């Protein structure tokens, strides 16, 4: 019923309650009050925190996981840890992430791996290009393509740009943490009479997944779908035209075969990623006026 006076850190696996300095006792319990049987927490008098993992510690929620704790005459507490698309969507001009909406705010990002891994706040992030827009439903964080600590593959024409992120959005007394990689190949198009083509420049991950029009197909199975996977030297993929939907641009006197959007989904050896592409075949003849 009151407020928590300490700050709470939602993370993928595991929450941590910090208590404020006082010249504390706590236990992790369901909202009834009762010990929770198989959970386990760690206790570190020195930070003054309790961490426990969100499995057998709490319980699951619409939208995420809710812990429930008791303090000692005997006050109970309750916090809400949001469940965090690892998809990248793919543009011509960056990146972004669209993510639930957690709970004026403020952020922070971490940039790089170990080492190289670094830290902005609000104002030296936007001032290298990256932005949160908080609209209703959802949010939206913008990854600009030449922001430092971006990996940058070149084969040919087509581009990749990759960077492992960890964005942390603040409140007063809470924190969540969204980590993934960015992973985005602006313009891998390429159209022939007969096939449009997407080649990606080498790079550590292997094409594993493609979904189009709410259709799943592993890589296996893509050759008896019409689309055929050239993996040596970097990712080749073609796509035949009578899968793909046709528009008429405004800018453009005839057809264009595009798709409406394409996911491809890559392994790592350590992780999974995946990144929404936009992809459509160049006009042919401009309006000319
Ligand atoms: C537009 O661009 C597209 C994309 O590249 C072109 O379509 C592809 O053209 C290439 C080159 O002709 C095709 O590869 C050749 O395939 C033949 C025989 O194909 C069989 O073996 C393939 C390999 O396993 C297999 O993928 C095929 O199945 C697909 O393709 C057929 C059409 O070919 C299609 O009907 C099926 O439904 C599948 O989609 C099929 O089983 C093969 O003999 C060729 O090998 C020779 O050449 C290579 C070098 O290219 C050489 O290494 C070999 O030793 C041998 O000498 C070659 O592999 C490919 O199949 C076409 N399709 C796709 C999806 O890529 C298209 O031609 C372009 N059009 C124009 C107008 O330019
Ligand atoms: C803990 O989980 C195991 C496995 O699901 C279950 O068998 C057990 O009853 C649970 N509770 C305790 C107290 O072990
Ligand atoms: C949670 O409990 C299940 C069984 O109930 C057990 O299999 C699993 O290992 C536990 N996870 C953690 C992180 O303790
Ligand atoms: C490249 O980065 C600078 C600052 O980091 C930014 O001003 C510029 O707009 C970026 N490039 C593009 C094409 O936006």
């Amino acid at each position: 019923n009151p407020a928590f006076p300490g700050t709470v850190t939602c993370d993928e696996r595991e929450i941590t309650v910090e208590f404020p300095s006082s010249p504390w006792h706590a236990s992790v319990v369901d909202p009834l009050g009762l010990d929770m049987p198989n959970c386990t927490y760690i206790l570190d008098p020195e930070k003054l925190t309790l961490r426990a993992t969100y499995d057998n510690c709490t319980r699951r929620v619409h939208g995420g996981h809710q812990m429930t704790i008791r303090v000692m005459g005997a006050v109970m507490y309750q916090f809400f840890c949001p469940a965090m698309s690892a998809s990248t969507i793919c543009q011509k001009d960056f990146m972004s992430f669209s993510l639930p909406r957690v709970f004026q705010m403020g952020w922070s990002i971490e940039v790089g791996d170990g080492a190289r891994a670094k830290t902005l706040t609000l104002p030296e992030a936007m001032k290298e290009g990256f932005s949160l827009l908080i609209d209703n439903h959802r949010m939206t964080f913008h990854v600009p393509f030449n922001a430092t600590g971006v990996t940058h593959y070149v084969q040919g024409n087509s581009h990749l740009y990759m960077v492992s992120l960890k964005l942390t959005f603040i409140s007063p007394g809470q924190k969540v943490i969204f980590s993934s990689q960015a992973i985005c190949a602006p313009d891998p198009v390429t159209c022939n009479a007969t096939h449009m083509t997407l080649t990606i420049p080498e790079f550590p991950g292997k094409l594993k997944s493609v979904s189009f029009e709410n259709q799943n197909i592993d890589v296996s199975q893509l050759h008896d779908n019409g689309i055929d996977l050239e993996a040596t030297n970097g990712m080749k993929l073609h796509f035949s035209k009578t899968l793909l939907k046709t528009k008429l641009s405004e800018k453009c006197l005839l057809h264009q075969f595009y798709l409406a959007s394409l996911k491809l989904t890559f392994l790592l050896r350590p992780e999974t990623v995946s990144m929404v592409i936009y992809p459509e075949c160049l006009c042919e003849s401009p309006v000319s006026l």
